């Protein structure tokens, strides 16, 4: 009984923060936070695709910040390793194995947290993170 | 982005009566009602299996009808050509041609309505209608 | 008598708000409007091939979101899940399974409404979508 | 549950006018109008043999045109394309997509109306219209 | 992008006279006229099939005469060589190298004039000249 | 004796018209104007490959639109299909059979005309229109 | 409905001058002027075999030279490249594509004109060219 | 982009002098003077074919003699080793390594001279020299 | 006992300076300056992977420039061969032979050392510099 | 004995000229001027790659054109045909038959000139060229 949820993020300012706590607490997705994981059991996410849309402007310099953080134990960014550009917004792939994606969980656990951290400017706007998770789910209720 | 939903209907007294109008107006299950129906634009049921599943006395008498209504126009049963016993369940299994599911509705659209209705008794029990359907989304909200 | 049609919208401003739809509501391209359809009884739309063509500053920040809308239900946006950049620009193809396209439609019946909103500013242009549409026509009229 | 009906129309006078609007409308052929289709809940008519067999003098002129119109939104013909003659009659064919006939409709919904209007004399005589139609049903009622 | 056109001329008396103008300068197909030739910046028609549907009587005398002209520069017949008999009707197909259709021709670039002319009588009806062609298109406008 | 000729446009501002009407009224390439083609009866040209090499900044808005117009009927762009966008260049290769490329054309006559106009600034700077011509020619003189 | 045509020109002095206007022009062929050329739509010369034929003095002293001209635009000769001797005399075949013969031509259209013009004297003699046409005609009248 | 161009000498008289220096400096060739050469920067001629045409008496006697000289150096014929004779005419085929023609040749650089002088009389006529060259030109300006 | 490791570089202004020397001196990298290498007699680095990955806005001008320097005896950069623009960043893969990466080094041995050094403003920032080193130790301590 | 050397320019202006005269009349690059040189009697230049590494913001204006000229006959530019962007740097790879490269040219003969100039601000920076030639040299001294 796999299915795909696409979701996106608001209008983002220039040093804009968050976490994406994959599971129950999607409070960006409700078609999958209280939509289909009610009716079953337990779930998994296959994958996760991020995808940074900007509209910024060409003169808006920064650089938004993520990390993927496979259990859910940290609640700020902490590892400024990968980052996108406000300008040229980028995508990034994650797969089954990376977001803890091999054993089925509980549907009150919460699987991963990617979370993100800008450096831009407080007046720029780079509004963004159309996000296509892959979730399979096995034991009805 | 397939994905298979079954939901149950309460204690079922022998002279019950109701109505499973597929799509938006499934009351019997919010994780298809507001739930993963949502997340979409465009959705088509591809099977429905409607299994009868008594627990009744053996000296209780009565056969509950049910009707299919591929386009969702009718609100009684008004056909008592099929029918289940109340003491012996059964099981119908709907393809995708029958169930008007070979072609997308809207997630504003109702889809079908199987509709039942028994002459048993108003004090004996026939609790049952686990449903399992498989529906088919594919454009992203 | 398959045919094809590429036609544009004007000089458009950064806030930009529309609706293309199609069939015979297009008030974008009379050649398809009162032109082939009035000689044929009935049509459909084979694909749809979006493209966001931007003479715009790289100093304008924006952008464009867009939805499919299969079936001409919906007179805004309400959904911001893809977008286009207002500097860079960008395409889209549908093929015939999105866009309501695998039955023939008559020649008084709207078939899809892609929808637009942008975020940009009241003041800059980003004019825009090279929109190639391919409809077969059968019946004669 | 395929079957064929066989319907006339009645002494056609040289300007007759009128339309075969198929389906729960067909006043023509009570057989199918309250017979089989009373006992079913969708159709769909797979072929449409329209023939004109005309008992008419040889010194009458005139030319008894038609169209298919498969989706029933038209009162008039407004459409001379293809006709019959009064002194030689014909016979046109219509398979199962030019009709509407590849989805089932539901049995309170016209299908599809075939028009006719001729210009003829008021006085001659062409009485035809030997319809052969392939009908299937399948959900009983 | 190629296309036919089916369209027809009206109720034709016997001595009846006529051309039919392909390109910009049909007033007897619109669709073809101001409708897919604004949308292209040069076509050619590939073939064109013209029919002459009789519904005269058997005792009506007269043959419609007609000639090709694949250059538009004559406005009468002048020609008697190939004809239709008024009684009995009769069809004609023309092939890509007769009717000028092996280059492209600009969208106000008249192609070719086909031109009729009947010697019967002016009480008689003869109402025919179903005329199918076929045109291809290349350069979107 | 086939031949590639590249010549360029000059400097460029952002509101630039124009027209490249191909043969002998070329201004912007005198070898061939009244080099190679002085020598020879009859010519072709076999493909056209229009660049927009923009050196504009990157603040700069606006687009250059432009149309191919196969026969020299007009004077004016009228078409604002396909552009360039004046920040990022572009390039159109046109094949034979788009630009009046299949028969031999005298000496004295124009093959097509290539025009555009752009809507930036008139004080920008987008100096372009690199342009690669492949002509055949048969008949010398 | 092919046809050769061989026609020759008259006693030629040594600077003699002249053009072979091919189509409706020719004065030195009636049989292809208003002979086979009125019976007929249109045509094409397929080829043209130009021979010189010299009964000429082995003292005298001179050369007639010619041109093809494949659209006829030109009055004088203008190209002195290629030529014939007065004394040894010559022949020259041009095929189809040399003489715009690829595209049929309408039957008030020329088609190509052949000029020559020779340097020699004003008294002696040179009389000659034998042509060989061949002309197809496909479009009767 | 080969090309290849035929230019002729005038009415020559029996005792002529001249040269043909092949590149920038043919005057008896512009479209290769100032034509297909200022749109290059380099250039080679890979063949080049000189033809004696004549049209003289077959009671004038003298020789037309002529060189290569591959290396523009020579003002005079100096060397009366190969020649042609004024009653026949002839022709020399002259390949690549004869005519300097292996390496490319800036487009300010002649590449070779032939020169021809007669011995016949001052009041024949022997006009003569159609010459075919093949040059190839690589990098455009 | 292969490991690759990821460190960054923190907030780059424009005109930055620096050097990553690779080994038991990457101040930048812990877990390698004495995590790893502390429990191993002898590394070798098989690969880098240098990235800059800009937030830098597209107005600001500047580009920085790196050196590879395999053996560590250079402490300014010295020369600007290759270079990242700030705008847009870039990527620099170095394989095993290029960086002193054939032979084992000594734990306390530094093996090679990037430098860069940038043009740009003291006020722009370009942050960036995710360098992901591939390791490999053998002689455990 | 070939060998490949890269060698730059420095901070370049926006509205910068030069020429890279290749041979020993390089002044950027003395490993290649009195350097690898001195050592040998005669070389070639198999290949340039010459490439614009542009540090340029995003709102500067202009583009650098640039020709090969191969054999160093020109001081100034003289021809805008093909040119690089400011802002978005290039590279062009030139092979062994556009640069004089076939045939061992003297240790004091240049070969080639490739020059530049640009139309930009004189007050933007673009510092760039990166240039890889490779060089083969024989015949030692």
């Amino acid at each position: 009984s796999s299915e795909t949820f696409v979701f996106t993020k608001d209008n983002l300012v220039g040093n804009t923060q968050g976490s994406f706590t994959f599971g129950p607490s999607l409070s960006d997705c409700p078609a999958f936070k209280d939509g289909i994981l009610k009716a079953y059991h337990e779930y998994k996410i296959t994958s996760i695709l991020l995808q940074f849309v900007s509209e910024a402007s060409s003169t808006s310099s920064g650089s938004i910040a993520y990390e993927l953080d496979p259990h859910c134990k940290v609640s700020s960014l902490q590892s400024y390793v990968n980052k996108f550009q406000i300008t040229k917004g980028g995508a990034k792939t994650y797969q089954a194995r990376m977001i803890n994606g091999v054993e089925w969980h509980d549907s009150s656990e919460d699987q991963c947290r990617i979370l993100w951290k800008g450096n831009g400017k407080s007046s720029d706007s780079a509004g963004s993170f159309r996000v296509t998770i892959k979730v399979a789910l096995q034991n009805p209720k």
